[PDB]
């Protein structure tokens, strides 16, 4: 089949992979309870990342969907790794600012919305509600960034200045990379087919492997995950 984006899919395979693993060494040697919490959390994630990078490699998660006249190239099984991996990303999030009960349920259930509406959006066949859909979904991202900005990053200044410093960086990791998210999506496959499959592949990667093993790296080696 080999199609042209299949060199991204095998590098974020292997990506995820190596993260995955250095992880899983890394915290299985650690003894600390709070920093197993972590540890379990942030290798699951890449771990996660990689089957659908696998399945996808391997000619899975992919699907044609009509509209525009035509036959577009859907990788939906983005969703099915995004749908796991983005809540617990915020609650890795959550817990180095020890956030409340229901910070996390509203986070995470804004995050269930925005990977549902954008899958739903994703599979749409009238072009125009696509962008309905692609609009719900970012609006749902907002809500997230914003409780993070603003709500989280004043949660953690009740906490040492070295774990408000983890969280600040890693909070600004994710902002920034969040953020483009929906634009791929928007100029992309999904939506105004601007710039082709294979170029999007590899601005998912990036993205997806910068916040997946970037975010992990920082937060690992961070003596913050301690209690
Ligand atoms: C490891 C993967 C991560 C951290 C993925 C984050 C993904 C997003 C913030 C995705 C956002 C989307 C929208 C705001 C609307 C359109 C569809 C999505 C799912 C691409």
């Amino acid at each position: 089949t080999g199609r042209p984006e299949w060199i991204w899919l095998a590098l974020g395979t292997a990506l995820m992979g190596l993260g995955v693993l250095y992880f899983l060494v890394k915290g299985m040697g650690v003894s600390d309870p709070d920093a197993k919490k972590f540890y379990a959390i942030t290798t699951l994630v890449p771990a996660i990342a990689f089957t659908m990078y696998l399945s996808m490699l391997l000619g899975y998660g992919l699907t044609m969907v009509p509209f525009g006249g035509e036959q577009n190239p859907i990788y939906w099984a983005r969703y099915a790794d995004w749908l796991f991996t983005t809540p617990l990303l915020l609650l890795d999030l959550a817990l180095l600012v020890d956030a409340d009960q229901g910070t996390i349920l509203a986070l995470v259930g804004a995050d269930g919305i925005m990977i549902g509406t954008g899958l739903v959006g994703a599979l749409t066949k009238v072009y125009s509600y696509r962008f309905v859909w692609w609009a719900i979904s970012t609006a749902a991202m907002l809500y997230i960034l914003y409780v993070l900005f603003f709500g989280f990053t004043s949660k953690a200044e009740s906490m040492r200045p070295e774990v408000a410093s983890t969280f600040k960086v890693l909070r600004n990791v994710t902002v920034v990379l969040w953020s483009a998210y929906p634009v791929v999506w928007l100029i992309g496959s999904e939506g105004a087919g601007i710039v082709p499959l294979n170029i999007e592949t590899l601005l998912f990667m990036v993205l997806d492997v910068s916040a997946k093993v970037g975010f992990g790296l920082i937060l690992l080696r961070s003596r913050a995950i301690f209690g």
